């Protein structure tokens, strides 16, 4: 059964609610982004209207085979009427195709659902500038002050400089980057661009990338692994055994691997600056964990919420324990007392 924080009162709508069967009263199912915890339940047999971005619609059609007649793509930054209710989709600064949804309820209430997001000051000049929000359904993944990490630009600067140094010292080194979902594509794209290479990958991953509307993608990626010195592999293979096994397959073209594991936050963020990060090394294999986040830091989140000044907040992440729920409610009250709303 569908939980309360996935329902939008006063409408026939749900958000990210595909794993509960037929939801009573639902006339349109919204999908914020193509991550498995959110799409869990969709397939070619789904027969209700799905509302989403163009990019999410490309992924639903090609990767999950949802039939075309049930896919409803909406443009961003544009007022749209869905089943008699005005909605807007906004870029969430998460993975490709990810949106926040603004719902203008028939009684005058305005609701923002963030989906998964990485808050940014640029959001303070979207269509959110223009009006009040009564209810915020908030991505609270990192809602505690211990969660710190650098900007995505600092993290990419570190990766490009690390890869370019290593391959200039050794032209026979291969670079490998782990992946397990869409998102974080700048990691492997920026490294391949500095090296003058296409990115090599499996047919399955190439298919996924081809749904993303990335400009000039045909110039950047390939399934011909032999022509490429940046390879993508499943995240589960980014370990000494998996990488050893991979280097055997490369026909004596390479004599070293440098690998990157993009993660979210890890506790080593509580001690070590990005500049000071070192790899784990065994023999001719080195592995860097790099903290490339597609979710708000605590400070980014707080800034956004103090600017928006919502009347009520409903968290959408970390809702399963009393301790998590209590901690989050405490911070919402500080923020409100500090800013005066
Ligand atoms: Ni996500």
């Amino acid at each position: 059964t569908c939980p309360f924080y996935k329902k939008i009162p006063g409408t026939g709508f749900t958000v990210d609610a595909f794993q509960y069967g037929v939801v009573e009263g639902c006339t349109a199912y919204f999908l914020t982004h193509f991550h498995s915890d959110h799409y869990a339940g969709l397939s070619k047999h789904f027969t209700f209207p799905v509302y989403c971005s163009e990019i999410t619609g490309n992924l639903l059609k090609n990767k999950l085979h949802v039939q075309e007649q049930y896919i409803h793509p909406l443009p961003l930054d544009t007022e749209c009427i869905v089943n008699g209710v005005k909605v807007v989709l906004l870029d969430a600064n998460h993975c490709p195709g990810a949106v926040m949804i603004l719902f203008y309820l028939p009684n005058g209430t305005v609701i923002l659902h963030t989906g998964d997001f990485r808050a940014d000051p640029s959001m303070e000049r979207s269509l959110l500038a223009d009006q009040k929000v009564h209810m915020l359904y908030l991505d609270t993944t990192y809602c505690s002050p211990e969660y710190t990490f650098p900007s995505q630009q600092e993290v990419i600067r570190f990766a490009i400089n690390t890869a370019f140094e290593a391959v200039t010292l050794n032209p026979h080194a291969l670079v490998v980057c782990g992946t397990y979902s869409i998102g974080k594509e700048k990691v492997f794209l920026a490294i391949a661009d500095v090296l003058g290479s296409k990115v090599g990958m499996s047919q399955e991953k190439y298919k996924t990338l081809q749904c993303l509307n990335i400009p000039e993608i045909n110039s950047l990626i390939t399934t011909d692994m032999c022509s490429s010195l940046v390879h993508l592999l499943p995240m589960m293979q980014i370990n000494f055994k998996g990488l050893q096994s991979h280097l055997k397959k490369c026909g004596g073209k390479y004599n070293q691997i440098l690998a990157f594991r993009p993660t979210g936050w890890t506790h080593s963020n509580k001690f070590t600056r990005i500049a000071d990060v070192i790899p784990q090394t065994k023999g001719n294999i080195s592995i860097y964990g790099i903290p490339y986040s597609e979710h708000s830091s605590y400070l980014e989140m707080k800034r956004f919420v103090q600017w928006l000044k919502p009347q009520k907040i409903i968290p959408t992440v970390n809702v399963g324990t009393w301790k998590s729920r209590s901690t989050m409610e405490k911070y919402f009250r500080e923020w409100k007392l500090e800013a005066g709303y």
